[PDB]
């Protein structure tokens, strides 16, 4: 199940909600994409890989 969130660029931090409902905090990517480039931005995270995308 696919998750949706905020990230963080001062620590690069995605939030979302892990497979049970709460609060789980990952770590985003370094690419040029999935990479957070904005402070309480949102971000999409996917489990079924660790796909992570900020933005």
């Amino acid at each position: 199940a696919k998750y949706t969130g905020k990230c963080t660029k001062s620590k690069n931090e995605c939030k979302y909600k892990n497979s049970a409902g709460k609060d789980t905090f990952i770590k985003c990517p370094k690419f040029d994409n999935k990479k957070c480039t904005k402070d309480n931005n949102k971000c999409t995270v996917d489990t079924y890989n660790n796909a992570v995308d900020c933005d």
